[PDB]
């Protein structure tokens, strides 16, 4: 539908088919306003002490980023996993709390449009256990464009055990805030992306928050097809048939295409 869809080559798969049907997608963000007639949200739950319900996006982020995942993967389990309030801003312990629920929960995929600075054994800890319980584990690189040589992924995108997306705009040319730095996997589209807001609305928001949920779209459908595959194996193909762009530091693997990635 969006540009970013059809840039990702998703369109492909929903012609044969594939559309992530019976694939769990945590969106652990600002919730998803479950009352948008685009959006289906399958539960969820909610890890801000103030804003106990998970179907209640205070902010747009959670909303929008879910229906990015949606617009990719339109059959897919949407689960509202409330880590962030009404600011946008939420405490690490939340947001752990929600990656701890997203694993006992049995979600497919993990989609984190959040980043912090710095990491915690915790953080590292909760990533490292969706990984290792066959959770998929999508985190946007972060918005910090370029620092000298430098780094600029945030936690958790910095993690090797995470897929760290960076965001390209619709020519395929690296967003000039996208973070940087060997720990960046892929790129997907991150400007401009349009997508359900609260409230029955439609809105634009650009960020490697926006490629993030692409990418679980993408993890989504991949899995619509290969259920049987590894999170392992939907990272490598993901990763191994990417349109190349400029270097790794700059732009990961390239641009993922959905359509080579299934196989």
């Amino acid at each position: 539908g969006p540009y970013g869809v059809s840039q990702i080559k998703a369109p492909a798969l929903h012609s044969q088919g594939y559309t992530g049907s019976n694939v769990k997608v945590a969106v652990i963000d600002s919730g998803i306003d479950s009352s948008h007639p685009a959006l289906k949200v399958a539960g969820g739950a909610s890890f801000v002490p103030s804003e106990t319900n998970p179907f209640q996006d205070n902010n747009s982020h959670g909303t929008h980023v879910a229906g990015t995942v949606l617009a990719v993967a339109p059959s897919a389990s949407l689960y509202a996993v409330k880590v962030l309030g009404a600011d946008g801003s939420g405490q690490y312990s939340w947001i752990i709390n929600g990656i701890e629920w997203a694993i006992a929960n049995n979600m497919d995929v993990i989609n984190m449009s959040l980043g912090g600075p710095s990491g915690s054994a915790a953080l590292k800890a909760a990533v490292d256990k969706a990984v290792a319980s066959g959770v998929v584990v999508v985190a946007a690189a972060g918005n910090e464009g370029t620092s000298g040589s430098s780094s600029t992924v945030g936690y958790p995108g910095k993690y090797p055990s995470v897929i760290a997306v960076g965001a390209v705009d619709s020519s395929n040319q690296r967003a000039s805030f996208s973070s940087v730095g060997p720990e960046l996997d892929v790129m997907a589209p991150g400007v401009s992306i349009w997508s359900t807001l609260p409230g029955n609305k439609y809105g634009a928001k650009s960020g490697t928050c926006m490629a993030s949920p692409h990418v679980a779209g993408a993890a989504a459908l991949i899995l619509s097809k290969h259920p049987n595959w590894t999170n392992t194996q939907v990272r490598s193909s993901l990763e191994n048939t990417t349109t190349k762009l400029g270097d790794s530091f700059y732009y990961g693997k390239g641009l993922i295409n959905v359509e080579a990635a299934a196989q």
